[PDB]
């Protein structure tokens, strides 16, 4: 099967035939399509096919399939399986396997720089203490002073499911969220369910509108613990406007790294709870989701009354007006403190290069366009333009449902 | 089966069970998602018809009534008999409304009821059709207190005698290639112009000439007619601060009527079935003046601005959206002529899906389409899930009829 997706911008069309390699689902069938819709223990038996298939494919990206080293490994797994009843990936398989969950992620705009990825393997871990010295030189060396790395630190995958290592953070740096008395909010809003549990587990809330949260940890399916990440080693930009000097006077700032510690690493069936990864910022993350949605930081009205827009009609379209200076601002600082940052034309051009790029080596490229095209300026950005084929592929970053809900407690 | 949506803004989960009556496909499977693809009998007929019958029936609280067997029966007979069958006024009016109360890319729908259906089935020729298309426009038009409309000519029979449209809106701004490599007017209908040129039309070779319908009756070769310049509403573009926003000379059109699309009501095709509302600022804004491949006018409009646009890091080409956006919809409140923002027809939308679900279980919805191209997450439908499936009464796309068409 070929399928062909078109540009209605440029008229290019180009043939899908990676789509044939998906395994997983996507949530639709013929009479429903749910790409819209957010969010859509292994036996011996399921492991070992997954466990072929991802050597298979590692061994034809290295130029060895069918080699000796090849079957030899398949020996090696199948039998280390039903001993076992688990594997363990050499440092390499690790390394490509994490690459490639990237590249796999369909939902990021960023996968140009898939193959730039520092992997740390932190397989060796076995406590909260260990994990969170690993997360620190993670953060330091992925910072790098404003000239951000990608990188990903894995812990010790899945065993019985009783055992897991989980990072509670759903990213490793973010800013607490205090729900008021009065029914407001102090700080960010998307994170005040996770503050109150750190709060819970004894983090003293210096309560202001910018706290950084501190790391809480699970390790070996132990009972999590609190650790705050040492201040120096979190890069911060404070957001001020090129033209508008009141734009300082809001307070805001930002953290300069992106780091998503929610996810699970799945790689030739085997499953890595705590993963943590990151990159840098398209400046629409934080000028428009961060900053200007409704039950986020919520600032378009005060940007807006500083500006003196007209707000008593929508159709001023004050709050687009609001929004684009809040974008420029968040590019401006960042730049100023040359803390990396791209912004959603630049992001999206890129992109579609990639996608280009990997229909030909590739055959495909799985893309979501519900989470590719930016959350402002949509069509004069080339990707809103650009059919894309969503599907997923292994190895794979997946969403795992909050560790709060599930987490059997030690006590 | 029963399935929820979230709105990841407020919270609400609602239940879809309007999608169990799911008639046609999708284009996805479980393997591949197509949700951002544009285009992914005698016995075919009586299934067809007894499900639109008994879905009208039911629509008027008389489900399994004598009356609605009777109908039943009559169908039954007429396509046994005739090979088709013909729709009861009341009938059509209840299918046009619902192929928009169930065209799941428009936002528009909150309207879906206030649709005045014109029924057009007793035109015979090219004549006609364009009567009946000018009284459309003067009807829909109401002196810019625009009115949803549509006209419905006659069903296909053998699909040897179609009518059409060929235009694909019943008001476009033409396009021509120009010697000087660049293209002048709407660069999206230059394929059509040459085929009004290539059947007669005298273009006047300006940026912003109406287009003349080109109509096709009963199967035969289309002819040209120009809408009455004084139907065709326009409004010059202005700017409420930046005076210079005058001399691009930009104009645009009141109605947006999509003429193009097939109707199907009960197993019948209604292939040419021209609509029309009114304008989201955005379509002409953000979609008609800034896309690369038409008018295309961001470099010139973010120029007069003195914008830097050394670099794209300075949101330049988004500022000048926002403004040009401004100005479409401020020459349109100003000169009278009903338009939305996309705010407002958003909010409005997200009330009609809440009220869609409550009384009928559901709103099958687009988010590739609802969602504005510009300003995305501000809108409350960025948030919204939607779960998008074809239920039938419905607007389907069709082929251009040149490709389609013999002489
Ligand atoms: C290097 C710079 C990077 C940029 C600019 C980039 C950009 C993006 C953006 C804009 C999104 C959508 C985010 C949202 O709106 O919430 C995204 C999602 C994603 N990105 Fe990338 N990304 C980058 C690096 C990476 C890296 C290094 C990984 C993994 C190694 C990655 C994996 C993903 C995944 C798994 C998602 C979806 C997360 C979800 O569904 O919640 N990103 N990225
Ligand atoms: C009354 C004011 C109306 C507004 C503000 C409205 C708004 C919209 C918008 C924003 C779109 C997406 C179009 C694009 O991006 O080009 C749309 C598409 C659509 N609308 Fe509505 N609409 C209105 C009236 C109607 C009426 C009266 C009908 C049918 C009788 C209708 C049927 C559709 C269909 C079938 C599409 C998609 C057709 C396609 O795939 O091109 N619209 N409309
Ligand atoms: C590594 C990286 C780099 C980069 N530039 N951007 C990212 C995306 C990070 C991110 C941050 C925050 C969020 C929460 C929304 C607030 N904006 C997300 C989406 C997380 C998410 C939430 C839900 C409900 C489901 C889901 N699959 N994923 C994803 C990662
Ligand atoms: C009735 C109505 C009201 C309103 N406010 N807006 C509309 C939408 C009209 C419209 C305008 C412009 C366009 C495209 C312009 C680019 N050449 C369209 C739809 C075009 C289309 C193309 C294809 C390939 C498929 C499809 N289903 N629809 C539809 C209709
Ligand atoms: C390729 C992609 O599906 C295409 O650009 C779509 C995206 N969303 C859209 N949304 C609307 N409302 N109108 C459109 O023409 C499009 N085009
Ligand atoms: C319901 C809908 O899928 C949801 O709002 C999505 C839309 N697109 C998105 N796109 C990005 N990049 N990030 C998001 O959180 C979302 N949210
Ligand atoms: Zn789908």
């Amino acid at each position: 099967r070929f399928l062909k997706v078109k540009n209605w911008e440029t008229d290019v069309v180009l043939t899908d035939t990676l789509h044939l390699k998906s395994t997983l689902e996507t949530g639709c069938t013929e009479h429903i399509c749910m790409g819209s819709i957010m969010l859509p223990v292994r036996t011996k038996d399921q492991l070992f096919p997954l466990a072929k298939e991802f050597l298979d494919q590692y061994y034809s990206s290295i130029k060895r399939f069918g080699s000796k080293a090849h079957m030899d490994r398949l020996e090696e797994v199948n039998k280390e399986i039903e001993s076992t009843s688990t594997y363990q990936l050499k440092d390499t398989e690790l390394i490509y396997g994490a690459k490639h969950a990237w590249r796999n992620a369909s939902r990021c705009v960023g996968r140009i720089q898939w193959s730039k990825l520092q992997v740390f393997d932190a397989r060796d871990c076995t406590t909260a203490h260990g994990m969170f010295n690993y997360i620190c030189n993670h953060v330091k060396y992925a910072t790098n002073k404003g000239n951000l790395r990608s990188a990903i630190t894995i812990f010790p995958q899945r065993t019985d499911g009783k055992h897991d290592f989980r990072v509670w953070n759903s990213q490793l740096i973010r800013y607490a969220g205090y729900k008021q008395p009065d029914g407001s909010t102090l700080g960010d809003p998307a994170n005040v369910q996770f503050t109150e549990i750190c709060i819970q587990q004894g983090w003293k809330a210096p309560r202001g509108r910018f706290d950084v949260l501190p790391l809480l940890l699970q390790a070996n399916g132990n009972d999590p613990e609190l650790f705050q990440i040492p201040p120096e080693l979190v890069l911060e930009v404070p957001i001020r406007h090129p033209k508008f000097d009141w734009f300082k006077d809001l307070g805001l700032k930002w953290y300069g790294l992106p780091a998503v510690s929610n996810m699970l690493l799945e790689i030739g069936g085997l499953e890595f709870s705590a993963c943590p990864f990151s990159g840098w910022y398209m400046g629409t993350e934080i000028g428009v989701r961060d900053y200007c949605d409704n039950s986020r930081y919520n600032i378009l009205e005060e940007v807006a009354k500083k500006m003196d827009l007209d707000m008593r009609k929508t159709s001023s379209l004050w709050k687009d007006q609001a929004l684009v200076e809040i974008n420029i601002a968040v590019l401006y600082s960042f730049q100023s403190d040359k803390v990396t940052i791209v912004d959603h034309h630049s992001a999206t051009e890129s992109f579609i290069k990639h996608m280009e790029n990997e229909y030909r080596c590739r055959g495909g490229c799985p893309a979501d366009w519900v989470w590719i095209v930016p959350p402002m300026s949509g069509s004069i950005t080339p990707v809103f333009h650009q059919e894309m084929l969503n599907y997923r592929l292994t190895p794979s970053f997946e969403y795992q449902p909050d560790p709060w809900n599930t987490h059997v407690w030690k006590g």
